């Protein structure tokens, strides 16, 4: 798809893409060059495939916790920013962004899950999980439900899950054991159980996705939702009168989104790298690039000073960043789509019923150290 003459960009299709469409546009504009903004189903998996034909976009869009693995496969180029542009960026979203002491992606914006709630229908959220299932109940009588969110990615159930301590991996000294991984202990175990007996009860449905949960919040069905900055511009057009908040607490501990930086990588196989930086330090990464992807999908916190300051006094972002300290920062190793995807597996076999909680992590823990080897390709031709 990539050509010496023009830009390709691979975002995900629940981001500001036709904001990032504008700002490629003034981009054309300006010096002649097209830029296609692509929205690919799972793209995150289909890049590392792609990109050893030597196809792929110009430039990828994805939170950081993806770009470690792809670095460690040669799919990026080494990014080059001179002093005076890193300074315009915090100094933590460059640290997402670096990976075996080389910054490998432009860091975008810092999200995290927060807890969204109708004011309506819950003029005060609940601070607990425990407290959701007797909610639930209470709200049946006007004919609504408590909490309705997205039960197929492990990104929304992990803060539960990791409440009472469940982790990915150990975190010691400054490196990451890919050995020691935290999905099978009690704590882990006690916040899936909880998500579980919630779904055998009936208050919530396993087959629950983004857009159903979606729809019911943003038309008044449900109370409330777990969700990021990118839904905002969503439920703004409802008119459902919304609340950002803390996400609930379980077993009095706060729950721990995984924070994700969404960063900008470049393609080690294309022909526009010097355009590719061209379009992102100089036009992207400016108050105006930001502003038009922001408006369209709201980025949370965003990675450039200038607009930070600009966007900081929003008390949507003030919660983001609040249940942002309360997580940690996604590791961006090579195993961390191994991780994932044991953590999938698990949600989804545990919620249907398919499996039970104990052998579902049983599982997962094994898989997030053992399943490396389908991952692990060495590249399919040439080298290491
Ligand atoms: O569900 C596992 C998944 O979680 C994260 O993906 C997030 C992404 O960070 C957000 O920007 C947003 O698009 O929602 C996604 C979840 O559907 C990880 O970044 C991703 O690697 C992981 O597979
Ligand atoms: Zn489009
Ligand atoms: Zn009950
Ligand atoms: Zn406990
Ligand atoms: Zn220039």
């Amino acid at each position: 798809k990539i050509e010496e003459g023009k830009l390709v960009i691979w975002i995900n299709g629940d981001k500001g893409y036709n904001g990032l469409a504008e700002v490629g546009k003034k981009f054309e504009k300006d010096t002649g060059i097209k830029v296609t903004v692509e929205h690919p189903d799972k793209l995150e998996e289909k890049f590392p495939q792609v990109a050893a034909t030597g196809d792929g976009p110009d430039i990828i869009f994805w939170a950081h916790d993806r770009f470690g693995g792809y670095a460690q496969s040669g799919l990026l180029a080494e990014i080059t920013p001179d002093k005076a542009f890193q300074d315009k960026l915090y100094p933590f979203t460059w640290d997402a962004v670096r990976y075996n002491g080389k910054l490998i992606a432009y860091p975008i914006a810092v999200e995290a899950l927060s807890l969204i709630y109708n004011k309506d229908l819950l003029p005060n959220p609940p601070k607990t999980w425990e407290e959701i299932p007797a909610l639930d109940k209470e709200l049946k009588a006007k004919g609504k439900s408590a909490l309705m969110f997205n039960l197929q990615e492990p990104y929304f159930t992990w803060p539960l899950i990791a409440a009472d301590g469940g982790y990915a991996f150990k975190y010691e000294n400054g490196k990451y054991d890919i050995k020691d991984v935290g999905v099978d202990n009690a704590g882990a175990k006690a916040g899936l159980t909880f998500l579980v007996d919630l779904i055998k009860n009936k208050h919530m449905n396993a087959d629950t996705d983004y857009s159903i949960a979606e729809a019911a919040f943003n038309k008044g069905e449900t109370a409330m939702t777990i969700n990021g900055p990118w839904a905002w511009s969503n439920i703004d057009t409802s008119k459902v009168n919304y609340g950002v908040t803390v996400l609930p607490t379980f077993k009095g501990q706060p729950s721990k989104p995984f924070v994700g930086v969404l960063s900008a990588g470049i393609n080690a196989a294309s022909p526009n790298k010097e355009l590719a930086k061209e379009f992102l330090e100089n036009y992207l990464l400016t108050d105006e690039g930001l502003e038009a992807v922001n408006k369209d999908k709201p980025l949370g916190a965003v990675a450039l000073k200038s607009y930070e300051e600009e966007l900081a006094k929003d008390p949507r972002i003030a919660a983001t960043m609040e249940n942002a300290q309360k997580g940690e920062i996604m590791p961006n190793i090579p195993q961390m789509s191994a991780f994932w995807y044991a953590v999938r597996t698990a949600v989804i076999n545990a919620a249907s019923g398919r499996q039970t909680v104990d052998e579902a992590l049983k599982d997962a823990q094994t898989n997030a150290a053992a399943s490396e080897e389908l991952r692990k390709r060495r590249e399919a031709y040439f080298e290491k």
